[PDB]
């Protein structure tokens, strides 16, 4: 209903914020499996921009929380895979503090 229709309205909005960010190049689409299977022998629950989007438009999160998972999820997935020391983690960490204050606006 109008709940839902809002909702991912705002999910939307706060990816398409999310994806202009030069922090958020390593975070766009899902790792590639053909590339990189040692990242899904680590990774059990992996999301990225373009899943959350796709998901979103087709109405699969029914609560601003079941987004807020995920969100988060993606980046302590970075933080879990990566090294602290990488641009990737430093990436993750400025992406993050840049959407948070979106994502709790919703």
């Amino acid at each position: 209903g109008h709940k839902e229709v809002q909702l991912k309205d705002q999910i939307l909005g706060v990816l398409d914020y999310l994806e202009k960010q030069q922090s958020a190049w390593p975070f766009l689409k899902p790792v590639s499996l053909s590339e990189a299977p040692d990242y899904y022998d680590i990774i059990k629950e992996p999301t990225d921009i373009l899943t959350m989007r796709r998901k979103a438009r087709h109405g699969d999160y029914k609560t601003k929380e079941d987004f807020g998972i995920e969100l988060k999820r993606m980046f302590d997935n970075c933080r879990l895979y990566n090294a602290p020391t990488t641009i990737y983690f430093k990436y993750a960490n400025e992406l993050q503090t840049l959407i948070w204050p979106k994502y709790e606006a919703i």
